[PDB]
């Protein structure tokens, strides 16, 4: 019927996402030595990559294994299929940002105008957004079917116990495992990449700048060429895995929310239980939450469609924002429609959530674009240099460095709010329309146009490498002009995702954290009233005490992330300094410096620090569990939530702010002082302190939040009583 | 009978700490340069303490006129009465210092040895210490006496409303009041004194290390008198103001719980009211032993025989102190208490316990403090190695060691919670936060003993003294920083313990003489999956955040006018770097204080007006969860704060000590730490503090207030 056409737009975004491929691989490259430039910063983003992606699933596959032990095999199959669909994203954004970045360059290069390569650039995130969308939808219709109707665990949906006293609900097991798989592979993807291109980042922009003298991304530096490969590897596949776990993170809770739904809902009457909702409806609201996903990436490529054919403007953010708004409006429009008529009579939505009937869901999903479109509004003040915060941190900059860290601080603490309040405002409406499903549907309808999202986001990596490439082959000035316009453009949308990412992180976490409160459910007593079910009191010293615990563990994360970062961003630095002082020739430009040096060390810095964030985002609720009950670990993921929220608004927005300081006084906007004064120094080192944090730490957070939700829904069962105190 | 004995010990206190400041003004002070820089800083200290102090006291006379007005007259009374007292053991303790800091210089300058600075500026620390503590403790005694005996408040506790649909224990409401207004005046005192002295600080290290390249508090530097008296105003008053509002509010949260208990607990009131009363008036016979353990450990301490090594001297004084109150406490609960219905499981040993958990846990991140703060371990060392990597080396290791360093005492904090809580409920939570301040007064010694030592650097460097004098005063000011660590870590672990407890009374007081028979185990409930509950959660976090952010640029307003200032100062005034012209330190002086006075008011009425608004606005889950996430992100900032200025500060002064191998004092590496170090100042000397103000004064302000917009919301 219809369900055949809907299931089938994942297919047609890849298709289009190919396409975009072979259209910009047409394209023309630059001159000998832009492909030479290209050739090493591709060569060394695969060979990275491909380490990365040879040990995440390697790790994969172990964590496969022990899913399909301790609970039922379809959970592990779901969790490798949600891996391979995170990496392929990750790998097919890269493989098509490593060849779009010269083909950008040279566009402007040549035509010398913004609108051509504006146009490229955005033909390579679109790539990247309709595969990130198309694998996810794709992943999660092929479980849907095969798993939900094909085996038909959409069909009983009812609670079974596990060989090793493990409460579960079948398709609820399977999409869980689905999503942590998903979650796990992205957070490998983000910590190694992040970690590398920020260390990179870190020593090449500090030494070269600050110390020897030299300009962004100069060929002298022997750490450009890694810098560029960190911007193709952990800004790029990171983004998409990041984005994709994101999107299927909000899918998944609505859907097992919805799955739980039917079992619990019961009344028990002479030990006879009766259900209090006919299970159409259950598998009315599981199936709705796929359609709203495909019925939004179909309006996210018709907005990539007309943006991509639409003249090319010179304000690149109008641009974005035109094809972000047509999105949106085309997803609220035809998600009404489909809210409307695939929930009309379904005569059991009263009885949980929805007040105002089948448009309930849909009211929610409003919210979270709104939300999320605030969000990225409140970005764009904070982060671009057009506005007051920015301006007054670029002027601040005349005071000295420690004003400039000191005011990049204070922007960011004080952005925390705007967006934190359109955050509580949402999960106030979307409660009061329609309960903690449509909280979980309005988590999703904030992603409903992810492809949108991932592409303008992804847009901005390109150009970087495209400023990059021009630098390292000696340009045009103009073609950095060009650039630097596209990379502001492109750290004002990156502050944006983050943003979506975070407020979906926030919703879904909500709505897992009824979920899991659902899973503490037994058979013995499958009688009981949501209303008492739906229960964590705050006052019980043991859920305060892992709201601090998890507040702290939140903090950890992100300062073991910084010291990661720090140490090869202090080796590379050091041996910066050791190349400068000991080859001959290469200040002067008469010699060519070795960039292996810097390349192989934030690779194996990478990949060594790469392990231990995801291990710890995968235990800490089973051994906070194991020690000390369910609500301990219920105050840990509420602690995880707040913290995890909190820091990661704070360093994006301070990130993209200090980012955008620095570009705006490159291009001498700073009366007086130009590219080379001490201003520019201090404003250096200040987008050095703000890269880790917004490069890392940001992104990582709403990662670990969903993933450490996930692995407590799944793992709760056992400790509830299997607890040490 | 013996009660009389035991309401007399804060006046011996007070006694001790004045005749502390005649004995240390009785030692000999410096030359006529000495002399001389010493009356410049104290009249500025004066002068901005005087104007702070009026300011505040109007403030704090037209908070007591409303209180009176929307509740009980009791509770302005106590609020004035509290406002003075804290008001009154800053500004002892800064009177104290300002005079105690050239004598420790000069005494460190003649004897040429740690021992006998130390002695000085630990004698200054004490009286600054027992100020606090006596002051704290006689106006609650003076309330509980007046207002709890002598007219009785303590014998009816029962839940009356009042006009405005205010739902109070009469007792209860008073110590409200007492606590909130000491809670305000130290917020008010902390943001003023904080703004002044980290503005200062910035501008003066920046310019002159960085730019003029002149060595820490030059005579040329025309900011070093002003950060000497922001070091003087902000880090002393607003220190003891912050102390004792803590140890206040630590024991006002416990005779709050205690007196609500009562009517609650019914099924036929479920409790004696004699229990009660004992429980209400343990904790400031709790409080009473502890300042007297302190006296104890602060005599021993300063007739002991000094030693070279201050950290082991200040470690013993609070071991010994600790030790002291741990055994009198147990003799006293054992006694004085000669329950099951509710918390204590063993009997009338279940609180000591709680509290001796409290006790260990603040000397357990006592010892984390020293570890991640003093260069003489792992953490700080690697981060002055780092400083030879560059200024974003410094800035990032720095986040990165405050960051980790926030989990430990966190650790301790979580199981000290839970072991309270199994031990004896939430009166044993609220003990606990109590028994970690016992010996308060040894803790605001070993604090204030810092300022002191930085004050006598300061001015032995002004005057050019003897290279001998200054390694003497950089050691005593590296283990008065590690000391402002740990008590900067005691405050916020009583804050958090407290804020536990009055989340508990919060519950309480929400209860109606109509419906003043539900079951406690009903009441004591505040569901997080509740949608608005856990908004409010996120918004308290965010607020907390945007607190943090504004004190931030507060600060660094006045550090930008300061530093333009001394730019152009050395650019128009000639010989002034050449060292043949006088800069202008009012010039200075003024701007801090101007910045600091416009801008200290707005936290002080964010903290009392937000849950009022949000209570008001979405009942009082909204509050509730609004409570939760204002505690839970304030007690992370400021671990984190605190131990990442502290790291910063002594990794300054580790290279500043030659411990660096090659690099010197006018390396790019000290230049960096010195960046580092000025990104530090503000947020470990304004935000952290300010945030355990604010959690105790809006849970404070929620607990007096909910009974109206809990049915009186907006949704
Ligand atoms: N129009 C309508 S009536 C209706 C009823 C139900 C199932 N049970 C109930 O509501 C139910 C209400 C109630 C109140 C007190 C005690 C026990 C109760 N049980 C589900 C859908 C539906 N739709
Ligand atoms: N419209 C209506 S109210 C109503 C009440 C009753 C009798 N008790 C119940 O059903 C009932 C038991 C139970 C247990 C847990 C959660 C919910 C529950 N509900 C039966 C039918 C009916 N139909
Ligand atoms: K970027
Ligand atoms: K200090
Ligand atoms: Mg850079
Ligand atoms: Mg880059
Ligand atoms: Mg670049
Ligand atoms: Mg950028
Ligand atoms: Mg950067
Ligand atoms: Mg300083
Ligand atoms: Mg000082
Ligand atoms: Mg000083
Ligand atoms: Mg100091
Ligand atoms: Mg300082
Ligand atoms: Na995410
Ligand atoms: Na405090």
């Amino acid at each position: 019927y219809v369900a055949a056409l809907f299931f089938l737009i994942p297919l047609v975004a890849l298709g289009f996402a190919a396409a975009n491929f072979a259209a910009v691989v047409r394209k023309p490259e630059g001159t000998e030595r832009m492909k030479e430039i290209s050739s090493y910063i591709r060569s060394g983003a695969d060979s990275f990559l491909a380490h990365e992606t040879k040990a995440i699933f390697k790790v994969a596959i172990v964590i496969a294994i022990l899913l399909m032990i301790f609970t039922t095999w379809q959970t592990g199959v779901a969790f490798l299929l949600g891996a391979v669909m995170s990496a392929s994203a990750g790998i097919v954004g890269m493989k098509m940002a490593t060849r779009a970045n010269v083909r950008v360059a040279e566009a402007a290069r040549t035509t010398k105008k913004i609108g051509p390569a504006l146009k490229v650039a955005y033909q390579g995130g679109s790539v990247m957004g309709l595969s990130v969308g198309g694998f996810a939808l794709l992943g999660l219709v092929l479980v849907y079917l095969i798993f939900g109707k094909w085996m038909g665990q959409v069909d009983n949906l009812n609670i079974y116990t596990n060989w090793l006293g493990i409460n579960f609900v079948p398709f609820a097991m399977t999409v869980s495992g689905y999503a942590l798989g998903c979650s796990i592979i992205a957070m490998f993807d983000r910590v190694g990449g992040g970690v590398y291109t920020k260390a990179a980042d870190m020593a090449a922009d500090l030494v070269g700048k600050t110390e020897l003298n030299l300009p962004e991304d100069d060929p002298r530096n022997p750490a450009t060429i890694a810098d560029n490969v960190g911007d193709n590897v952990g800004d790029v596949a990171g983004l998409g895995a990041d984005l994709l776990e994101s999107f299927v993170g909000a899918i998944v809770s609505s859907i097992i929310l919805a799955s739980y739904m039917f079992p619990i809902y019961v009344q028990k009457i002479g030990e006879n239980l009766v259900h209090q909702v006919p299970k159409e409806t259950i598998q009315a609201l599981i199936s709705y939450p796929i359609f709203f996903a495909l019925v939004g990436l179909g309006c996210s490529m018709l907005g990539i469609l007309y943006v991509i054919v639409k003249k090319p403007s010179d304000n690149p953010q109008r641009e974005l924002n035109i094809s972000l708004w047509t999105s949106a409006l085309l997803t609220v429009v035809l998600t009404a429609f489909l809210t409307y008529f695939y929930l009309k009579d379904l005569q059991g939505l009263d009885v949980l959530g929805f007040r105002f009937g089948a448009i309930s869901p849909w009211f929610s999903a409003i919210i979270g674009i709104f939300s999320g479109i605030l969000i990225g509004f409140w970005a764009e003040y904070y982060t671009s240099y057009r506005y007051k915060p920015t301006q007054f941190l670029g002027k601040s900059s005349i005071e000295g460095t420690g004003m400039v860290i000191s005011n990049g601080l204070s922007l960011g603490m004080k952005s925390v709010f705007p967006p934190t309040l359109t955050l509580v405002l949402g999960i106030l409406f979307a409660d009061y329309f329609a309960g903690l499903y449509g909280v979980a549907i309005a988590a999703l309808g904030m992603l409903s146009f992810v492809a949108t999202s991932v592409s303008v986001d992804s847009y901005g990596p390109i150009a970087d490498n495209a400023g990059g490439i021009s630098e390292m082959c000696e340009l045009d000035p103009e073609v950095r002009k060009i650039t630097d316009h596209l990379d502001a453009v492109g750290n004002t949308t990156a502050a944006i995702g983050k943003g979506f990412a975070i407020g979906s992180a926030i919703f879904a976490a909500l709505s897992l954290f009824a979920s899991y409160m659902f899973s503490q459910i037994s058979p013995s007593d499958i009688g009981k009233p949501p209303s008492l079910v739906l229960l964590l009191n705050m006052l019980d010293a043991r859920v305060i005490a892992g709201a601090l615990l998890g507040a702290a563990i939140t903090y950890y994360f992100s300062g073991y992330l910084i010291s990661a970062v720090t140490k090869a961003a202090m080796k590379m630095v050091d041996e910066i300094r050791r190349q400068a002082r000991e080859i001959p020739g290469l200040l002067e430009g008469k010699a060519k410096p070795d960039y292996n040096r810097c390349i192989e060390i934030t690779s194996d810095n990478a990949l060594k620090q790469m392990g231990y964030p995801a291990f710890i985002a995968i235990l800490t609720p089973l051994v906070t569990g194991f020690l000390l009950g369910a609500e301990f670990v219920g105050g840990v993921l509420i602690g995880t939530v707040l913290s995890g929220a909190m820091l990661a608004i704070l360093t994006a927005n301070s990130g993209g702010a200090w980012d955008n300081a620095k570009k705006y006084l490159e291009a001498g906007n700073l009366e007086g002082y130009g590219k080379g004064s001490e201003p520019h120094k201090a404003l250096v080192i200040g987008d050095t302190v703000g890269d880790p944090l917004k490069d890392t730490v940001g992104p990582s957070l709403d990662i670990l939040i969903k993933i450490m939700s996930v692995v407590s829904v799944i793992a709760v069962s056992i400790f509830k009583h299997v607890h040490l105190f």
